[PDB]
């Protein structure tokens, strides 16, 4: 395992659990998969108030610490501001309600999920983001989360926070869609320039929801290249495209709910790609965002408009 050290001082584990299930899932599988990801070695724990779940995922990191297999400074948990609570005085709130959920003191990280800002206490809403981030600090500075960052945001939206007067605390990271076939290398160089980690969700190609994926668009773990150097490594596909974003210096999110690929993913530190592999995959970029529905590509902050 290993750490990376966030611009507030705290440290992020560079390879994290991803708990969201669609709703066929029945809810109580969070936290039975939770416990499993914290016993094969995932130590972050992401989640956020649209998955629902936290009530679950707070119950596994709960009965792990209880039962002495870890303490709760050994988890790094992660929760996520919903869209319909970016007006200021909603943000604390908001993480307040996250906690209680969850039952925790604090979470370790605090997200703004997204720069889509959507109409409260019921379709888009205009919110200044500037606001929204002081509510963000305010939470910072009372405890309720170690570090605050965002997800979703391209480099304008990023910068617009970046260069508000009075900052108090940089994000500490940029959780966005990145793996081989969408793999963000200019918006991962600007987030190096300002020692902001870029987080990696659907890093194994989505769960391909019809609600929002394409079923034509290319199966990632189906790729050509990942297969030859899965071979080549006597690996899979999946740790293939981790281990990538681990030596491009991306944190990375994996979700499961199966056992046995829970631990398979934990094998990420357990071996190395090289300079040509990490260019072969590379060469897999195509702008490709698994996301791509109707439903978001006409909001006015939509961020694939850049
Ligand atoms: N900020 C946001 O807006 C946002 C958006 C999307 C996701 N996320 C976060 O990112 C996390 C991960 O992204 P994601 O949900 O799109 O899924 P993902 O990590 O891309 O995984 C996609 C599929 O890969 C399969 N898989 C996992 N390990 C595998 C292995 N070793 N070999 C073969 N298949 C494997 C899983 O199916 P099985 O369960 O059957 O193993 C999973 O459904 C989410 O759970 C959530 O925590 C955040
Ligand atoms: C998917 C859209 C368009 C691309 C940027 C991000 N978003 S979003 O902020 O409207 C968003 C984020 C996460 C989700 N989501 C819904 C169930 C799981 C999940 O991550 C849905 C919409």
């Amino acid at each position: 395992h290993q750490c990376v050290k966030l611009n507030d001082g705290h440290f992020m584990p560079v390879l994290g659990f991803g708990t969201y299930a669609p709703p066929e899932v029945p809810r109580s599988k969070a936290l039975e998969v939770t416990k499993l990801a914290i016993e094969a070695g995932f130590r972050h724990i992401d989640s956020a108030h649209l998955y629902n779940n936290e009530e679950q995922v707070g119950l596994a990191i709960r009965s792990k610490i209880a039962d002495g297999s870890v303490k709760r400074e050994d988890i790094f948990y992660t929760s996520k501001l919903w869209s319909t609570f970016h007006r200021p005085e909603l943000v604390r709130p908001a993480l307040e309600n996250s906690l209680k959920k969850a039952q925790l003191d604090y979470v370790d990280l605090y997200l703004i999920h997204s720069p889509m800002s959507l109409k409260p206490g019921e379709i888009f809403d205009i919110v200044d983001l500037c606001t929204t981030w002081e509510a963000m600090e305010k939470c910072k500075d009372a405890g309720l989360a170690k570090s605050i960052g965002v997800s979703n945001f391209n480099r304008r939206q990023l910068e617009m926070i970046l260069n508000k007067p009075g900052l108090k605390y940089k994000p500490v990271c940029n959780q966005v869609e990145c793996h081989p076939y969408f793999n963000r290398s200019k918006l991962l160089d600007f987030c190096k320039s300002k020692d902001i980690v870029l987080v990696a969700y659907s890093a194994l190609g989505s769960q391909r929801d019809k609600r929002w994926v394409d079923p034509n668009s290319p199966v990632l773990l189906e790729d050509p290249v990942l297969c030859a150097l899965a071979k080549k490594h006597k690996r899979t596909p999946a740790l293939i495209a981790l281990r990538y974003q681990l030596q491009r210096g991306v944190v990375v999110l994996a979700k499961s709910y199966n056992e046995q690929r829970i631990r398979q993913n934990v094998q990420v530190f357990e071996f190395q790609l090289t300079a040509e592999d990490m260019k072969a995959i590379d060469g897999l970029d195509r702008n490709l965002h698994y996301f791509n529905s109707d439903s978001f590509a006409s909001h006015p902050n939509y961020p694939y408009s850049d």
